[PDB]
């Protein structure tokens, strides 16, 4: 089974993959959720269960870490960390990433069964 990890915001995110350092590390990047506990990114409320439904495709010795990455204001402006973050370079949320390889998947491919999977699995190909 993978770990899973639910933070909110860069810091949170950052100490959680410094303290994982070793793992193979698999990064959900989401709209923050409100007190029903629904993101106010439409896309990422679509994508959660196929994530969920996917993450047993991830490799042994492997940790997820679910991140808010705040309010849909704070997401706007282009000059968010998460967005200038040189490893993170993130253009939209929901956005599924191994940080520091192009395995990643955006909007509406993170709602995506066979993508996800092979996301999981390392086999995205990018010819």
């Amino acid at each position: 089974m993978v770990k899973e990890i639910h933070v909110e915001g860069f810091e949170a995110y950052s100490k959680a993959a410094e303290e994982n350092n070793g793992k193979n590390i698999f990064a959900l990047f989401c709209g923050s959720k409100d007190a029903n506990g629904e993101s106010w990114c439409p896309d990422c409320v679509t994508a959660e269960p196929v994530i969920a439904r996917n993450l047993k495709y991830a490799p042994a010795d492997s940790v997820f870490i679910h991140c808010s990455v705040g309010e849909r204001a704070f997401w706007k402006d282009q000059s968010n960390v998460f967005r200038k973050d040189p490893v993170l370079k993130l253009k939209c949320v929901p956005t599924l990433l191994k940080p520091g390889t192009p395995q990643r998947l955006e909007e509406e491919q993170c709602a995506d069964d066979n993508l996800v999977q092979m996301f999981f699995q390392e086999e995205l190909e990018h010819h």
